[PDB]
DNA sequence: TCGTATAAGCAGTCCGCG
DNA sequence: GCGGACTGCTTAT
């Protein structure tokens, strides 16, 4: 096989590399790598090395990495650019793996672990590590085994061995329901004392040294706790055995409001799954407890027990250990679905970076661009200091608040990356400037043509047309990968709808799910077999189709994230190729394209309807337009349609055969006007929306910018079995809105869009009457809690104290003295409830940690003093009033003359 | 919240508005 | 009461 790296580190003048050799075996080596850097030189000096602007360079080979580093400093002292890859391990990888890396994940050791620590005096601080580690479960991907290290004897209690037989049994048998599929993969090891547990763990770690290390909060809790505990008991040198090169570093993480410390383990790549999830999941969750995320992702029940966790080990050690094991498995189950480890490995090896660097698009793109240029013997520029400066972004059209019956939407495929490619926007392709006219003169095609030589953006920038820049070239490669995976995702989505249709008529029989690839549209043969299948087999196929769709979504949306973050990196001062001329060239061109094509679509539709000056485009944001189709539907007559799906086909056909060709012609003219390198503005139809045929549903509505709702029948070629609500920005989409309120507001919207005013009125009346029975957690608001200390004046609200912070301070007073009650953590999220006048907490609200029940001693009082009237008005009635006034209807029936009878 | 970008919505505080 | 200046938080893109 071809060799590939696992990890790489610089330690002084040595590179330390773990790698898989040509026989598929893990190896480690120390290499005294001699890096090269570059300086500009005279023309007469013959070289093969040139900077990105074509200026000749001489290569300087250093005796060691420390010499290169000192050379860079002295070059700053002189005032001259020091060119080349200053991160030497990236140069090492580039030299050592000078080909497209083909990696074999089965050879990479991925470890997933979790520890338990009993603590009677509140949260066990990792930096202190003053309590015994009483359980470790460590899963190894190569052995496919869960290794369990169990402490039987502790100052906080002596206990019996955990029983795998009881673990396996059902909850209803008194067991722990550890999944049967992992029961045989558990290797259980009990210990008399913590010292021998820990020494054994280190010996094990030496044998099975993680390459990728993950888990839930491992970077912030598990790793620092284990490191600092071993340090306290045995000393530093022993603690550093967690690094295969015996080197670690205490690493301070800073933000605007304080800082914390992590432990960097040299020769390990730590990918904490909580951070993978936050970056790549495209969710914003009320809570990030493993319990909460597992429930959301997997539909598994909460891991239930009696009493506080601080007494779980001594009261029920059996369950204590079983829940440690299940916690580890939960993360593997989330990854099986979401596939973020797979994503990270793909991106990391593509870029030739340390795998943990996938969190930084700046590092990722610096490595991609360096490797690309190095192939052509070109030399990268030195990074420079820049002050942070604002710059302008996208155009967003102000909609007229209203109901909108029939809507068709279009938007650009990979908008900003396509602009980069079309205009040829790159550091080394800047050709000059031209004198800019007001943006509207370009939009209306009345400004002078910018250039007859170079490719232009309306911000005044001109670019070379004779060859692609390195940014367009590399962004295209990742864009093409994105396109492939989006295709797989959309096929899986279409296949899912075929299964849902067939579930209307499930056959009474015993049979199996078909063995099919859900990434490709089902053949006619597969479709015929599906119509004969039972509900059980269809349901299992639907689940598999939906897992394939999720796998496709992860691959495509995060490749989209990566290329969009290259645009964004151009406006970040730490990026080697930072340049606000290029960032604004992209955003300003985007503004023009949107309003240019708005004009063209309006002109086109006014033409086919024989009107003048009528506005068919009702809204747009960044690179999308929403088109009113009422007049198109009315030109045929609603009476002519057999059913909903009939007019959806008609609009689908109109969009593809009439609108898109008009859109394409409009952008071809704009490309020539700007003299761009290549026409890449491709604005595909997205949504087809309207009410069910013959209903009183309103179809859709807008309240304002970034706030709308549409009843969609077809989305990018997916024809739904049942219409789907596309709701953007409204309170149903906000993590701050209470769960039960999201649900009720969504049903009100469904009724508005599908059934009409009377249906909405019936549902409102009922919700208002019954909502006081809703569980308190379901009706709590949610907020992040920053700067709690800033607003704490003697345990009371200081000036301008935010409502949610006030709630936290109220909580802090109510639990004072207790080292047992849960503390609210700075920067994490809280549930919030209003309180009726004259309550015992002495203020108008209370907040507590999100994803948890409020502690029992104040729970009853909170439940008794909850202000349901305020909660209803603020979270439900206010937003609904906004939706309904925008849609021009009433959520409460108005009086009439018929009331006289 | 260590980790690419800007535009823009709503909740709430503080206080003016005769 | 509303709305402007401001902070805080959370979306759409
Ligand atoms: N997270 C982001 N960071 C930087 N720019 C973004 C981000 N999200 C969107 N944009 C910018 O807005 C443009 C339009 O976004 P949109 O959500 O329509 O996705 P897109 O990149 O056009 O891809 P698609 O083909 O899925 O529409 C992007 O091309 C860019
Ligand atoms: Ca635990
Ligand atoms: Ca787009
Ligand atoms: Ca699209
Ligand atoms: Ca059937
Ligand atoms: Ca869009
Ligand atoms: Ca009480």
């Amino acid at each position: 096989m071809k060799e590939f790296y696992l990890t790489v580190e610089q330690i002084g003048d040595s590179i330390f590399e773990r790698y898989i050799d040509s026989n598929g075996r893990e190896r480690t080596r120390e290499v005294e790598y001699k890096p090269s850097l570059f300086a500009h030189c005279p023309e007469s000096q013959a070289t093969k090395y040139f900077d990105i602007y074509g200026k000749p360079c001489t290569r300087k080979l250093f005796a060691n990495m420390r010499d290169a580093s000192q050379w860079i400093k002295r070059m700053e002292d002189i005032g001259l650019e020091a060119l080349g890859m200053d991160d030497f391990k990236l140069a090492y990888l580039s030299d050592t793996y000078n080909y497209e890396i083909k990696y074999d994940h089965t050879k990479i050791r991925v470890a997933n672990f979790d520890i338990e620590v009993t603590s009677p005096d509140g949260f066990p601080e990792p930096s202190q590590a003053k309590h015994p580690i009483d359980a470790i479960t460590h899963y190894d991907s190569i052995d496919d085994r869960f290794y369990v290290f169990d402490l039987l004897n502790s100052p906080y209690g002596n206990v019996e061995e955990w029983s795998i037989e009881i673990a396996a049994k059902l909850q209803e048998q008194g067991g722990d329901e550890v999944p049967s599929e992992i029961i045989d993969k558990i290797i259980y090891m009990p210990f008399d004392n913590e010292k021998e547990l820990l020494m054994e763990y280190l010996n094990f770690w030496q044998q099975k040294t993680p390459v990728i290390l993950t888990g839930w909060n491992v970077e912030s809790f598990a790793i620092p706790y284990v490191y600092n505990r071993i340090k306290n008991i045995f000393g530093e040198s022993t603690a550093k055995r967690l690094s295969p090169h015996r080197k670690t570093r205490v690493k301070v993480i800073e933000n605007m409001y304080g800082s914390r410390e992590i432990i960097t383990l040299f020769g390990i790549s730590v990918l904490d799954y909580i951070d993978l999830y936050k970056k790549f999941s495209f969710t914003n969750q009320p809570s990030y407890s493993l319990d909460y995320i597992s429930e959301f992702e997997l539909n598994v029940g909460k891991l239930k027990y009696d009493g506080p966790i601080s007494k779980l080990r001594e009261s029920n050690h059996q369950r204590y250990i079983s829940y440690n094991i299940i916690a580890v498995y939960r993360v593997l189950q989330i990854d099986a679905k979401r596939q973020f480890i797979n994503l990270s490995l793909d991106m990391g090896y593509y870029a030739k970076i340390q795998i943990q660097s996938v969190f930084s698009p700046i590092k990722t793109w610096d490595a991609i661009i360096f490797n690309s240029l190095k192939e052509q013997n070109k030399v990268i520029p030195q990074g420079r200091s820049h002050p942070v400066q604002p710059y302008p972004g996208a155009f967003v059209k102000e909609p007229i608040p209203n109901r909108y019956k029939y809507v068709m939407s279009f938007d650009l495929t990979s908008g900003y990356p396509s602009i980069i490619r079309q205009v040829n926007i790159s550091p080394e392709t800047i050709a000059g400037t031209f004198k800019v006219a007001p943006l509207h003169d370009y939009i209306n095609a009345v400004a002078e043509r910018p250039s007859d030589v170079y490719s232009c953006s309306p911000n005044g920038m001109m670019y070379y047309k004779d060859r692609d820049g390195v940014v367009p070239t590399e962004i295209t490669k990742v864009f093409n990968q994105r396109k492939e995976h989006k295709g797989y995702m959309l096929a899986a989505q279409r296949n899912g709808e075929i299964i849902k249709e067939a579930l209307h008529n499930p056959n009474l029989s015993v049979d199996e799910p078909l063995d099919v690839d859900y990434r490709f549209d089902f053949s006619d043969e597969i479709k015929e077999k599906i119509k004969k299948l039972s509900a059980k087999s269809l349901n299992e196929m639907l689940f598999r189709a939906q897992r394939t769709e999720v796998a496709g979504m992860t691959a495509q949306i995060n490749r989209k994230l990566l290329i969009n973050s290259l645009y964004g990196a151009l406006g970040n001062v730490w990026f080697r190729y930072y340049d606000l001329r290029n960032a604004t060239a992209i955003t300003t061109f985007g503004q023009m394209a949107l309003q240019w094509i708005e004009r063209k679509v309006n002109e086109y539709l006014n033409e086919v309807c024989g009107t003048e000056g009528e506005a068919f485009v009702l809204y747009g944001d960044t690179d999308s337009i929403y088109v009113s189709a009422d007049k198109i539907i009315d030109k045929v007559g609603e009476s002519k349609f057999r059913d909903t799906n009939h007019w959806v086909d008609f609009l689908d056909k109109f969009a593809r055969e009439r609108m898109e060709p008009a859109i394409d012609r409009g952008f071809r003219e704009m490309c020539e006007y700007m003299n761009n390198k290549q026409h890449l503005m491709f604005m595909d139809r997205e949504a087809i929306a309207g009410p069910p045929l013959g209903s009183k549903g309103i179809g859709g509505f807008w309240t304002g910018k970034k706030r709308y709702a549409l009843n969609v029948w077809d989305m990018e070629g997916t024809r739904y079995a049942e219409p789907k609500l596309k709701i953007m920005g409204l309170e149903t989409q906000k993590s701050s809105t209470p769960k039960a309120v999201q649900k009720a507001l969504k049903e009100c919207i469904r009724r508005m869009l599908q059934e009409g005013e009377e249906s909405l009125q019936e549902y409102f009346k009922e919700f208002e009457k019954e909502f006081r029975q809703l569980n308190y957690i379901s009706i709590a608001s949610v907020s992040s809690a920053n700067n709690i200390a800033k607003y704490d004046v003697g345990g009371f609200p200081g000036p301008k104290c935010p409502f949610h912070i006030r709630g936290i301070l109220t909580y802090n007073r109510a639990i004072k003295g207790n080292i047992d009650a849960p503390q609210v953590v700075e920067g994490e999220k809280v549930y919030v409830l209003p309180l009726r006048e004259g309550n015992p907490f002495g203020d108008k609200c209370i907040a507590w940690p999100s994803g948890t029940e409020i502690t029992d001693l104040i729970k009853d009082d909170v439940l008794h003093w909850m202000d349901y009237t305020v909660l209803l008005e603020k979270t439900f009635i206010k937003p609904l009033e906004g939706f309904t006034s925008a849609a021009k209807l009433d959520y409460e029936k108005k009086a009439s003359l018929f009331d006289m009878f």
